[PDB]
């Protein structure tokens, strides 16, 4: 029904496994804050978060207030951190929906407080990224943010720039961020302040800097069982299992003669008489065009032929037995002994895993496995 | 509220201008078939299609039955053609929602007929694209499709591979596609068949093969006032105006000391003391990550602000060192006009090493859509 054309399959057993692996890898006092922004990295925000809350995960991060509001509507009662700027004009909603707001700088905190609504917040410290956050130099402003009447600071955090790299430049830069971050905490304590919940790590924060002990780890990619690049060399090597697979049903099969093409592409000319299968998936569904690469059918590799179109693409099934309309093609996922992983696809599309997954088309039905 | 973060702005006046400009280039009896698949090429299917019907467009094409059903729920009452496969198991919905189905091949046609539901259809003929459609060889299967009890064939059509190209080889292939198509029609006629409505052209079919005489033209990119690339000299040169703008409001301004980076990516090291504006739009919103590191700029206060560092999932950074009129809340134009400056969808698509169709159809679902 949802499985007639193209669809995403999410393996909740794999997600559940990942949650447990991640939790086990963390310090006992550290909690999993599941990053579910942009439709849970394309995995489906309702599907993922309701299930996560159901198996014990009790902390979430989203990009925007509307994301966070969606979660509340879904029934999510765990705490939720909005990672981005929310306009102060929506302070009543931060209050009503009990959404935890990131304080991006002192001015913003001031304007947010001025709105007059009691709001839970985490303060972001810019430790080198130079996007959002209070600077490590402006310690009086950071401290001042703790004495705002309507702003209940429940946490303090930063974001690492190059935790996914073991290059000495990136290591020194990562340590510099970690170091200046804890110097902020030292300074605050020196001024009598009690430190709230601390978080520093994303996925590669855990993977390459497991010696860190914070109150949460913000897990995105690792939670979904994928790596950012194919075969990375992390300190930890966790048994993470891919949650997402992408499938499409063959809708038509045709013969083309030797010397013919598909879509009249300069790139493809049949070297023999060939059998072509049509799959109802294209770039509008988030399968990248510049892969104009194979799919798996019957555990076999069927090369994509011709350019990828908006709503469909073609594959060569000449060498593959028992292919008919209704046969399931695997664009991302396992098929018997063969596997096409998300990072593999991202890589050949000259992209990273995060972009490929988070840009899965809204048109794709999502179903449980 | 819908303008607080990042949003698309749809110029309905420009869209209406396009509809008129396009109809003018058409034969009087030829009807505009507005192609509104993939959220109307990212423009917002609800916004665009209701307005199109309001201004008198009476024919729509979608990619899937679920798009077609959505149109019906939006109050669309005009005919709708589903261009791609629809599971025969949903023949009841095709019937109930009065959707017209593309016959993608003979076997499909038979199977849909056997469902027992009265369904309107257009038969597709493969004339060289070699994706969907009945082959030109199998003349008898085509004629047989005109004798199915529950399928009423109301049209017959094909797609041109390269109508957008005026190169020798390409023009030749297009002409043989057209020739093959009418050969089928002649053969059908000879078999005592009265031909239904015909359509062969998409946007470039109209622009580059205007001499064709059909009952519909399926207009996609032209309707949205963008041409898939820049800048082909088409046979007709129509006055088409861009419908879509992409906008985002600055959420922070940061001083960057000379020597410092943004996001530590060696992609950017300031050569001077700089001002950086942070925009709450990223690649998850459909703004392609390969636009990173100066591969595009945005418009702020009518001036160009180059993108600095890598584009993130939900945010990016631009250089406003030379634009004093930038504050929290300032509108950045990523696609569209500002002051006397313009950054068009085709320019952005070229920068992204892509094409307009892909850039636009892949606009993120998270973006708010506002009519203008
Ligand atoms: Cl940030
Ligand atoms: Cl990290
Ligand atoms: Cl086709
Ligand atoms: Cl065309």
């Amino acid at each position: 029904a949802d499985t007639d054309r193209a669809y995403l399959e999410i393996n909740l057993n794999n997600l559940e496994h990942n949650v447990n692996t991640l939790q086990k890898a963390m310090s006992p006092k550290c909690e999993l804050m599941a990053v579910v922004k942009a439709e849970a990295y394309g995995h489906g925000m309702y599907e993922v978060t309701t299930y996560l809350e159901q198996i014990g995960v009790s902390s979430f991060a989203v990009a925007t207030i509307d994301e966070g509001i969606r979660l509340r509507k879904y029934g999510i009662s765990s705490e939720i951190l909005i990672l981005g700027y929310t306009s102060p004009s929506r302070a009543k909603e931060l209050c009503k929906y009990e959404l935890t707001q990131t304080l991006i700088d002192y001015r913003y905190s001031l304007l947010l407080n001025k709105q007059g609504y009691d709001i839970k917040a985490h303060i972001k410290i810019d430790t080198g990224m130079h996007r959002l956050g209070f600077s490590t130099e402006d310690k009086d402003k950071i401290l001042a943010a703790f004495s705002l009447k309507h702003i209940k600071v429940a946490g303090i955090f930063t974001h690492l720039c190059a935790a996914d790299s073991l290059e000495e430049n990136d290591v020194a830069f990562t340590n510099k961020q970690i170091g200046s971050f804890y110097k902020v905490l030292d300074w605050l304590k020196s001024s009598g302040l009690n430190i709230p919940k601390v978080h520093i790590q994303s996925s590669y924060g855990l993977l390459n800097y497991p010696e860190l002990e914070c109150d949460y780890i913000r897990v995105g990619v690792a939670l979904y069982g994928v790596l950012s690049s194919t075969n990375d060399k992390t300190k930890l090597e966790l048994d993470l299992r891919p949650v997402l697979s992408l499938k499409a049903k063959v809708v038509l099969i045709r013969k083309i003669k030797q010397g013919e093409s598909v879509g009249y592409s300069r790139a493809f000319t049949a070297t023999r008489d060939s059998l072509i299968a049509i799959l109802p998936i294209g770039y509008a569904d988030g399968f990248p065009r510049n892969l104009s690469s194979y799919v798996l059918i019957g555990g076999r590799q069927a090369p994509i032929v011709g350019k990828i179109c908006m709503d469909q693409l073609a594959v060569d099934v000449t060498d593959i037995p028992n292919v008919k309309t209704g046969s399931i093609a695997t664009l991302i996922g396992k098929d018997g002994k063969e596997e096409i992983t998300a990072p593999m696809v991202a890589e050949s599309a000259e992209s990273i895993t995060n972009e490929l997954l988070s840009r899965m088309g809204h048109r794709l039905n999502i179903i449980r496995r």
